[PDB]
């Protein structure tokens, strides 16, 4: 019975996305039971799938989700292809990157001109992308320009708009910001993230829901998930 909860670590920024509004529900229904989404920073959602407080992690940060899995803790990790990656920025776009024709090339635009960037500067998968995008550029970010934030999207998104900056935005939580939350707009777009989803090992916790997790690992993979995902 439902009042059975399924507990769910993720990012503030995957909640903002929406995304877990509709591909949740049917798994719901199907099982009975509730998903409790506990949408933290990355490092403290895997913090909470390492000490047992939740059954499944949703995250997007590779190297993370690799350790996770390495230290026993993470079983069964799953890709969840989903989302993407822009650039945006003040609608005049003083640094005219909509004529730029690759991220990188976009990133060294920014650089040159000088033009106000708001990194996440955090753990996050977005961070890490960005890092390899500067270093893909082959520019090393040192200016006053360059900000590191070490907060969420959400938060970058409404300091980029306040300071009339650029940032590099996963698709989904700008999608969720635009026009109420932010006047910025897309002005570089490109493929899909690897989320990685992971149900937490019973071995080492074994109050946890595995058989429930797993349950949820077969429908966001499955058919209907990857539906919801795809026309989401
Ligand atoms: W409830
Ligand atoms: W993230």
């Amino acid at each position: 019975n439902a009042e059975e909860r399924l507990k769910m670590s993720t990012t503030t920024s995957t909640q903002d996305s929406g995304l877990l509004k509709v591909l949740l529900p049917p798994f719901e229904k199907k099982n009975n039971v509730k998903v409790d989404v506990i949408a933290v920073g990355t490092g403290q959602a895997l913090k909470l799938g390492e000490a047992g407080d939740v059954d499944v992690v949703f995250v997007h940060a590779r190297k993370l989700e690799d350790k996770f899995v390495a230290d026993g803790f993470g079983v069964n990790r799953k890709d969840v292809m989903y989302n993407d990656f822009v650039i945006v920025g003040p609608k005049n776009d003083p640094a005219g990157i909509a004529k730029a024709k690759t991220a990188a090339e976009a990133l060294k635009l920014l650089a040159t001109k000088g033009a106000t960037f708001i990194s996440r500067g955090d753990k996050s998968g977005t961070h890490t992308k960005e890092l390899d995008l500067w270093k893909s550029a082959g520019v090393d970010p040192k200016g006053n320009w360059y900000v590191e934030a070490g907060q969420g999207m959400g938060p970058v998104i409404t300091m980029a708009t306040e300071r009339r900056a650029y940032t590099l935005t996963d698709r989904g939580t700008y999608n969720a910001f635009k026009g109420a939350k932010t006047d910025l707009v897309i002005l570089f777009q490109g493929l899909f993230n690897p989320y990685g989803i992971m149900a937490v090992n019973p071995k080492k916790f074994p109050h946890v829901k595995y058989d429930l997790a797993m349950k949820l690992i077969d429908y966001v993979t499955g058919p209907e998930g990857l539906k919801i995902i795809s026309d989401y």
